[PDB]
């Protein structure tokens, strides 16, 4: 089960992760995830991606190709893999295809996850995170019983530092720029398979296990 996640910014690809996950026990690898932990915690790899996602731009291919191939190399990734968020750009798609090919492993689905440009914008500024247990909610869409708490735990909710209207807008801006060519190159492939992320999360993830129980 050798799978990538691919969406724009908000789409739904964290949430889906976590699903396919949980059911079918291979691990996430998750850039965005990777950065910001190493972030948090301040560490090489964390102060040289922060300019960037600050920004809302892009860390560079060398960077994250690395992240990606360290983390392959390890013995939980023998069954399957969920990439969620990388590739981003031809080059880090490339990349991956040259350190399957090494491994003896092609993957097998590119999963896109579509969701307008509007619904992404209230995904992203309207998401909240448990400062406890990293519990996501939604002010709308999936909102906690009392504002600003998490139900679980009593935790107080934060805001992601990128997920303001205007880091949003430059995120949608540098993420549908990558977005074309590399649908193109898994196309071509035929690996490529679309996805409404209108859709309530359990539907997505449905249309989602339709295809990936095969494997
Ligand atoms: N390969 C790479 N190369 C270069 N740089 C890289 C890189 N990868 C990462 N980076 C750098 O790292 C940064 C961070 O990347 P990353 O952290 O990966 O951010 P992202 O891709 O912009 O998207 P999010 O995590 O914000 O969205 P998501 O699609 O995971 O949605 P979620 O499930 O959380 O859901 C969003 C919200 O919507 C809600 N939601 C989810 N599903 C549904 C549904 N079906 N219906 C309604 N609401 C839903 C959720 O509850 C939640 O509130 C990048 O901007 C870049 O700088
Ligand atoms: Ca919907
Ligand atoms: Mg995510
Ligand atoms: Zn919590």
């Amino acid at each position: 089960m050798n799978i990538v996640l691919m969406g724009l910014p908000g789409a739904g690809k964290g949430t889906q992760a976590e699903r396919i996950v949980a059911k079918y026990g291979i691990p996430h690898i998750s850039t965005g995830d990777m950065f910001r932990a190493a972030m948090k915690e301040e560490t090489p790899l964390g102060l040289e991606a922060k300019s960037y996602i600050d920004k809302g731009e892009l860390v560079p291919d060398e960077v994250t190709i690395g992240i990606v191939r360290e983390r392959l190399s390890k013995s939980d990734c023998e069954r399957g893999f969920l990439l969620d968020g990388f590739p981003r750009t031809v080059a880090q798609a490339e990349a991956l295809e040259e350190i399957l090919e090494e491994m003896g492993r092609k993957l097998e689905y590119v999963i896109h996850i579509e969701v307008r440009q509007e619904e992404l914008m209230e995904r992203l500024t309207g998401r909240r995170i448990c400062s406890v247990c990293g519990t996501t909610y939604h002010l709308v869409f999936n909102p906690p019983k009392t504002p600003g708490i998490c139900d679980k735990d009593g935790g107080e909710l934060y805001q992601r530092a990128d997920d303001n209207e205007e880091t949003v807008a430059k995120r949608l801006e540098v993420n549908m720029k990558q977005m074309a060519p590399l649908l193109a190159f898994y196309d071509s492939k035929e690996v490529l398979v679309n996805v409404n992320g209108q859709q309530d999360m359990e539907k997505v993830f449905k249309d989602l296990r339709e295809i990936l129980q095969g494997l």
